[PDB]
């Protein structure tokens, strides 16, 4: 709890900067995404210069995830929310050690909470401890999924089905807040087709504390190592998302993932 | 009258205080803790006033008439059970059939939107600064997966959510039409809503030259349910004109057999 300390000091900083440019003003959301990063990236490498970095601004692409301490960091997930809301935006920072994860961070900056997790010693919204999760039927759940995957040609089929069964759906536009909000239980599942390991990381770690799961839309395990697909659900209904509505299209989805 | 407006933006604080209490004090039954306290203080009060809302409240009653409450104790009743958050009392008044006030109370959040007609809206004691047109390309919008499902309809609307920079779902209309109210969203569409769920937003949003319809460009009333198109007038404007008015017809159907 020295390098735990240390990620959870430099993600509260790295927020409260990102406060403090907005309020000293799309180009905007263009420099503050890199200078944020920079400033995540400066700080790490200045007291730890063996710790490698993969970020959503570049740092690290094409890195070896699994040798030694591994940060991997979106600096703002939600950029549209960003430019558009000024809210409902985070920074995500997963922390792995040897391929095998150590801790999770995700912080809502303008509600100023931070949910974080070490792994082994539960999950957290602030000071609060996360309570495990229920398992839940898709009949009673409340989704987290975007309106433009129901747009597309085959996934849009296989989404509506499950949309149609799902209590009700919603979409906040963070990815990292909505793995976070399945495990608050705020939401039951959260999917979408593709996004980046800097999107996951942080959060999957804090779900995994409430044992709550994580696949791709395949059932197939997320690794740090490159993009996917995402199915995050509370064990119960993510069981019954893919047992009943996805995996009886597996063919339709290997293939849309093989070209994506 | 003055004294109206103080004593409804009283009230709804206070229903919303009451339901931190019964919450603490630990949903059906906070609903109908809510709806009793909020009619009952109306009406011990103000005899002669009229209430519309849920479950038949109000119902046939001549809106145009005196002193109308247009009141949804909970809305997102949904977000209220699985997140105990993200959840509204709104409020609309109605004098002669002209709109007066409009309340809007996030509980959990302790944020009042609130509006008087010709008064500017708030948010708390700041004023809200009034919208700037956006087109649909730049903008973000509020539509719930559930209406891209639909066969006729959900073409329709996939129209506009591959258009828009992207889309949104909260659960809660009082709170999304607020949403547009703030800037937070350029615009929110549902094909149905009932006069509670509007009632006060309504308010607020004309306060800040927002725009409402419904989908196929007439007003809304407090009379009836209707389809909901919520926005800043440069996109609603983009939105009917462009995607919703060339297929007016296909629409009238679609409505015709919803209500
Ligand atoms: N290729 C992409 N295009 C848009 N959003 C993407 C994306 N890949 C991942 N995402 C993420 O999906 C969510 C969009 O609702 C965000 O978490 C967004 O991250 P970002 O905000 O940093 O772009
Ligand atoms: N069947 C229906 N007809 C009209 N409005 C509905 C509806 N079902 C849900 N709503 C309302 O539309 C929004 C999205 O569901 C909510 O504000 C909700 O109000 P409620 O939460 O009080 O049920
Ligand atoms: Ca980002
Ligand atoms: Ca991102
Ligand atoms: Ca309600
Ligand atoms: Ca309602």
């Amino acid at each position: 709890m020295a390098l735990y300390g240390f990620a959870q000091g430099l993600i509260q900083e790295a927020g409260i900067r990102i406060k403090q440019l907005m309020e000293q003003n799309n180009d905007l959301v263009t420099n503050v995404d890199k200078a944020t990063e920079d400033f995540i990236f400066d700080t790490i490498l200045e007291t730890y210069p063996n710790h490698q970095v993969l970020g959503e601004e570049g740092h690290g692409h094409d890195i070896d995830t699994s040798k030694g301490t591994v940060w991997v960091v979106d600096p703002i997930d939600g950029t549209l929310n960003f430019v558009h809301q000024q809210e409902n935006f985070a920074i995500s920072i997963g922390i792995y050690i040897d391929g095998k994860p150590y801790a999770g961070f995700v912080y809502d900056v303008m509600a100023d909470v931070l949910y974080h997790a070490k792994v082994g010693e539960g999950a957290y919204r602030g000071s609060q401890p996360l309570k495990p999760l229920n398992d839940s039927n898709l009949r009673q759940s409340i989704i987290g999924i975007n309106p433009n995957w129901l747009t597309k040609p085959i996934l849009g089929e296989i989404f509506k089905e499950i949309v149609n069964d799902s209590r009700s759906a919603r979409a906040y536009g963070s990815a990292a807040l909505e793995i976070v909000s399945v495990a608050t239980g705020n939401l039951e599942a959260y999917m979408t087709p593709r996004l980046q390991p800097w999107d996951f990381a942080g959060g999957l770690v804090i779900l995994y504390e409430v044992n709550g799961q994580a696949s791709n839309l395949l059932g197939e395990p997320l690794t740090i190592s490159g993009p996917n697909s995402i199915l995050v659900g509370n064990r119960g209904l993510h069981q019954e998302i893919s047992n009943d509505y996805l995996e009886p299209h597996h063919d339709a989805l290997i293939q849309l993932h093989e070209q994506r």
